[PDB]
């Protein structure tokens, strides 16, 4: 009954793939004797970045004027969405040809990290950060005393101040095989890998909610997850009640709103078979019928499920 296709819009389950977009940077406590602040963006590729700005949980509402040194290959529209800025105090935006920016300087920037660091030298540096691309980047404005007074770019440097995230939709396979039958839909995930790296034991998240959106469902939802590496899935539900029941090999993290809004059976672990027609067949032998669907994904480590209704 299962004949697979590359999946549309449509198809119940959407695969994602979020990940951290850090390449190299650093930080530096060296900014406290200067007037303002020097934060370093390097984008590696009209597009838009959401470049969000709040104060580190040291400082309560950030004072000190602020430069952000913001290079990119190709032109980007910047929108900038600040919390706990003091209004009236000198922004100053260093963008590419083209770029432009939302709540300023356009310059000739190099691409090199170094050479980029010394451009920021010649002029003025609190942080760097080389970025692979991004949908949204989050920087925290503020000197933090753990730092060294310089900034010496590291490819294995993090900071929870520098932060870029990107969400790319992943291509799946699948099929819809039923309807939901019995107050219930069965919904087998079979992925091959959470990322694009060897980031081992990596959260899985199957954010499950209604279709609709605004009208929460009454709904009792079997999930079959695999995955030929190890993961840990985590089950976000939102707007939907009845019972909930995990069949896998992994280890399963529930929301603190998926307990409040499900009742979810003890998470048993099973040894599930691989590929579609093996898997449709162990969810029929174990009394999880009709099957809703089958979605098989190369590589993604979020899922979201919408129930019809």
């Amino acid at each position: 009954p299962c004949e697979l296709l590359p999946v549309g819009v449509g198809h119940p389950v959407q695969a994602m793939l979020k990940s951290f977009t850090a390449l190299s940077g650093c930080a530096s406590r060296g900014t406290t004797s200067h007037p303002q602040e020097v934060h370093i963006i390097n984008l590696r590729k009209t597009a838009e970045v959401a470049l969000h700005l709040r104060p580190i949980q040291s400082l309560h509402v950030h004072q000190k004027p602020l430069v952000f040194i913001l290079n990119s290959p190709q032109p980007i529209l910047w929108k900038v969405r600040t919390e706990k800025l003091a209004p009236g105090v000198k922004r100053i935006f260093h963008v590419v040809e083209g770029s432009e920016v939302h709540f300023v300087k356009v310059e000739t920037l190099p691409h090199g990290n170094e050479h980029l660091l010394n451009w920021a030298h010649h002029r003025y540096v609190t942080s760097f950060s080389e970025l692979r691309m991004a949908h949204d980047i989050y920087i925290k404005v503020g000197e933090d005393p753990v730092f060294s007074e310089t900034c010496k770019i590291d490819n294995k440097f993090l900071s929870l101040n520098y932060l870029a995230s990107y969400i790319e939709p992943q291509p799946s396979t699948g099929c819809v095989l039923s309807g939901p039958d019995h107050e219930q839909e069965v919904h087998i995930i079979e992925l091959q890998a959470p990322n694009s790296s060897s980031a081992f034991q990596v959260d899985v998240i199957v954010d499950l909610r209604p279709l609709d959106g605004d009208i929460p469902l009454h709904r009792d939802v079997v999930l079959l997850l695999k995955c030929e590496k190890s993961v840990n899935w985590v089950i976000k539900a939102h707007k939907v009640m009845g019972k909930l029941e995990i069949m896998t090999s992994d280890t399963v993290s529930l929301s603190e709103d998926t307990e409040r809004l499900m009742q979810v059976s003890k998470t048993v672990k099973q040894k599930l078979p691989a590929g579609s027609q093996a898997l449709i067949q162990w969810a029929e032998e174990n009394g999880f019928n009709p099957v809703t669907s089958y979605t098989n994904t190369p590589v993604a480590n979020h899922f979201n499920l919408r129930l019809r209704e």
